[PDB]
């Protein structure tokens, strides 16, 4: 019935909101879209960065990164029926699930020349990003997916959705009961469809073409780790760096 | 109006029986008990193997097969709307990409738990006997295996399959592709087709739809998996030959 599915979809809105510091809403309104208040820091070369370069803003990624997983996790759990889950298999959604989430949501503070930094107090330049080290290719492929996947002019109340959609997905590895977690991923499609038939009614299949992206999303995500390995093979040694490595 | 989709759905399964050879239909009339006319021959191991003729010559009988099924497919794509009135180079791009998707799709309609039909549904093939295979060839069957297993727990039949594949050669995020507007407009229509079949034929199952679009996933990192394996292939056997079509699909 349609009124528990609108419920839903308003229900992981609110949470959404509540979860993520800075909404896509937010982050289109800093970018191109412009407005009168305060234009963020542009960082586009060496002497506009300079706090450090190449092997210090890949650390400061990381830092970023393990703050999502913290709010992603808080947002996993206001997914009705998730808590209610074995927990093994909590952790196991959470595991899989976190970097194709980090790189959908980080979507939405890119367009084809930068990304928002800093809660998009700061903006990095793409072609900046491409004149690193090995690490110049690091966030080209996601400028890619970002470009393709920021076509689609999804808005918060779509993403809420469809991030859930990601992270009760059911083909995790060593999952112990499948049947809830595809159960509750089958209503989150329900209310996805919904939403995006309410929400943009003359984008055509577009429910359809969104379920597409996650195949790039994937191979995107298992470029990155193979990449994460190429690093973990020159900069290795001397951990006065004790336990902030045990963080990461 | 449906009506033009369901005429869309009956024009591609059409194509798809005078295309393709072996149907779900008749590889399911197989593999179960069903017609004792056409039981296969069992290869599980060497000496049934030899009712026949190891290894290296598997593979070059899945190169040829693979050649084939390149034939089918181009034929099939042609039969698609719209499809021969895009720019040639696009044509050519849609193929390359979507044709070892089509071909991993389509072996799951050969495949159970246990095996593969092979020389169009006269001979079965073991799992166990292709996962014994020695050292590189012996991951080359098993990771489409794992695939089918879940993949025809779907339980699409040959006019599910028809659109989907249609669906799948029509995408449009290819790498390269020159005009994506028009190759975005036939997936489209495309889509609300198989949208449509889906709910008219299996009207039970919730969500069919997104699950069978979400298998897509599953197919890119098949053909990820599989190049992989070749490049490795390609260096421990330098006497042997892999066929220059697919050579040129390769990259
Ligand atoms: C639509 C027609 C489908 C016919 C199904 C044939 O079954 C298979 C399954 C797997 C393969 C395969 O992976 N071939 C490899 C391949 O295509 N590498 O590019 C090698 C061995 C040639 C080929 C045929």
């Amino acid at each position: 019935e349609s009124a528990d599915l609108r419920a839903l979809a308003k229900h992981l809105y609110d949470s959404y909101i509540k979860s993520f510091p800075l909404t896509k809403a937010k982050a289109r309104a800093i970018l191109t879209g412009k407005t009168t208040d305060k234009s963020p820091f542009v960082i586009y070369d060496m002497n506009s960065l300079m706090m450090e370069v190449a092997i210090r803003i890949f650390q400061g990624c990381q830092f970023r990164s393990v703050e999502a997983v913290q709010e992603i996790t808080e947002y996993a759990k206001s997914i009705p029926g998730f808590v209610n889950l074995d927990l093994n298999d909590q952790v196991t959604l959470l595991k899989y699930g976190v970097h194709e989430i980090i790189y959908t949501m980080l979507a939405s503070l890119m367009n084809k020349d930068g990304v928002l930094i800093s809660e998009g107090q700061g903006f990095m330049t793409r072609e900046f990003l491409k004149s690193l080290k090995p690490f110049g290719d690091f966030m080209e492929p996601k400028f890619e997916f970002a470009v393709k996947f920021n076509a689609l002019e999804l808005d918060d109340s779509d993403l809420a959705i469809f991030i859930a959609v990601i992270i009760l997905s059911g083909d995790r590895p060593g999952l112990l009961n499948v049947k809830p977690i595809e159960d509750i991923q089958d209503n989150l499609l329900q209310a996805l469809e919904l939403q995006l038939k309410l929400n943009h009614p003359e984008s055509s299949q577009l429910f359809a073409k969104l379920l597409q992206k996650m195949t790039d999303l994937r191979q995107i995500v298992t470029e990155h780790v193979q990449l994460l390995q190429v690093i973990k093979k020159t900069e290795t040694d001397m951990s006065l760096h004790p336990l902030l490595q045990e963080i990461y």
